């Protein structure tokens, strides 16, 4: 309903709503695959 679907920018939503580490958290992108 407004879940799954919701999920696809349930994270992107916290922004649209701080602190830096969410930012580095954010920059690993790359670490993911580096």
């Amino acid at each position: 309903g407004i879940g799954a679907f919701g999920l696809l920018g349930f994270l992107a939503a916290g922004s649209k709503k701080k602190n830096e580490q969410e930012l580095l958290e954010l920059d690993k992108w790359a670490s993911l695959w580096n």
